[PDB]
């Protein structure tokens, strides 16, 4: 019966979440203040995207989406909307990064990206058009401005020599010149959390928070300028990229971490970093599951103590498997097919145990995540007057969007933790592309 008590290790009581939430708030304040911003696990990075935008330019914009291996190039059209700009994706193409240039230097990487941009401009007879480019770039960047900032480090298993520490917008502009054909006017670079927030903002002006729960996990929110000590000026408001994925990197999370968490971290491309993200993100969820499964087969609780060759190979339990397992109608068919595909022959109870393990991980993910969002929303509550703070959160990510019950658990948990708040959740259409374009269109009012 060792089973349910092994899975019980994943539970988090209310008071646990509240604790995580209050710590998250502590680290966010720490990241915003000059004296601690340098050492803070939660970097709270200024994005230079500011409030009261208008006016905005209109017309076609080119949008780049890297974060990464399968990155997108698309063409967004922005125009004078009702109380802001409308926008829409009119053309698009995905490109797979070759694991070769992916491993090669940064200039190799951005060369391949420059090519793909030409590939795209050809296919659509735009090669000669010279457009403003919005760059969605889903990694930690310390910005000097909206069109300048350096890669702090790669996340999410990404890596490519000689990129960290360099101006990312700089690398791209270079690679474009090392091509000859087109001239792209690189206007804005934004985190995906930000682009998503921006997309949703024109749908709902109360949306002041952007959140991604896919491969990785992160959020952004509108801060009061006087709180952004790393940008000068107490007047106005600026979006901040928390990069909360790194929360826990100074040990804020030690009392919650499980063996499976330590295994996942140690064997990761970035051991010691992004620990909070590794509790939630789809880069890691399936693998947590795999490790739990293996621990069960070792206590002879599962598959009759016999793991298959595949189940023993790192990364074999894809996050989408977790999501299919929890979609099982209860005829175990879905669960059987996955497990079989992994070289296993599950009994009826094997399947039910595996479903249990999936629910335990994805439920912990949903709650861990709800603590951070609640921490952000409750921080923002401090700066609002009305009795009930009504606020909208824009969200994107496969885990949040596609996993059968993650979002329900998440919503309920966030609400428990955020009294005197009315939270509305919006999912973003093409939040990355249209988000980057919308921001470019406003940034163009000063550089175009
Ligand atoms: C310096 C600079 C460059 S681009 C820029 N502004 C934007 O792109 C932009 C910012 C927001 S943030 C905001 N304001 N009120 C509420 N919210 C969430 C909303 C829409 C936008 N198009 N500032
Ligand atoms: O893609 C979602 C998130 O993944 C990681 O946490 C990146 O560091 C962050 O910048 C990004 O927003
Ligand atoms: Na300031």
């Amino acid at each position: 019966t060792l089973v349910e008590q092994i899975l019980a290790e994943f539970q988090l009581q209310e008071e646990d979440l509240k604790k995580v939430m209050r710590r998250m708030q502590k680290e966010m304040d720490r990241g915003l203040r000059l004296e601690t911003h340098e050492e803070a696990s939660v970097k709270m990075l200024p994005t230079y995207v500011r409030s009261t935008p208008e006016g905005s330019e209109v017309g076609d914009f080119l949008s780049l989406d890297l974060g990464g291996t399968n990155f997108r190039v698309m063409l967004v059209k922005v125009g004078e909307g009702e109380e802001g700009q409308w926008s829409v994706k009119t053309k698009h193409q995905m490109y797979s990064i070759p694991e070769d240039a992916m491993t090669g230097t940064a200039e190799m990487l951005f060369d391949y990206i420059s090519e793909c941009i030409s590939d795209f401009l050809d296919k659509h007879q735009m090669k000669h058009k010279k457009l403003p480019l919005g760059f969605t770039f889903s990694f930690p960047v310390r910005h000097e401005d909206i069109d300048k900032g350096i890669l702090l480090n790669w996340t999410k298993g990404f890596k490519a020599s000689g990129a960290e520490g360099n101006n990312v917008v700089g690398l791209l502009r270079d690679a474009i010149k090392r091509r000859g054909d087109f001239e792209m006017d690189v206007v804005a670079m934004v985190n995906d959390t930000v682009a998503t927030m921006i997309s949703c903002y024109y749908e709902d002006h109360q949306c002041e928070v952007g959140m991604i729960v896919g491969t990785g996990c992160n959020a952004c929110y509108m801060e009061e300028m006087q709180n952004v000590e790393l940008v000068e000026g107490d007047e106005g408001r600026m979006c901040v990229n928390t990069e909360w994925g790194a929360f826990g990197d100074s040990g804020e999370l030690d009392e919650f971490l499980l063996e499976y968490d330590r295994l996942v971290d140690e064997s990761s491309a970035n051991p010691g970093q992004q620990l909070y993200e590794k509790l939630i993100g789809g880069k890691y969820m399936g693998e947590l599951v795999r490790l739990v499964l293996l621990r069960l087969v070792d206590e002879n609780l599962l598959f009759h103590g016999e793991a298959s060759e595949q189940l023993r190979t790192r990364g074999a339990f894809e996050t989408r498997f977790v999501s299919q397992v929890e979609s099982d109608t209860g005829d175990r068919k879905q669960i059987y097919n996955i497990l079989s595909t992994l070289g296993l022959r599950p009994s009826t109870t094997d399947c039910d145990i595996v479903r249990r393990a999936c629910e335990s991980v994805s439920t912990r993910a949903a709650h861990m995540c709800s603590a951070g969002l609640a921490g952000v929303i409750n921080r923002m509550r401090e700066s609002r007057s009305e009795d009930v703070m009504r606020i909208t959160v824009g969200v994107d990510g496969s885990v949040y969007k596609l996993h059968p019950s993650f979002k329900e658990r998440f919503h309920a948990s966030v609400r428990r933790l955020t009294p005197s708040c009315e939270i509305t959740f919006i999912e973003s259409e093409e939040g990355s592309g249209r988000g980057a374009a919308l921001v470019s269109a406003v940034a163009c009012k000063k550089a175009c």
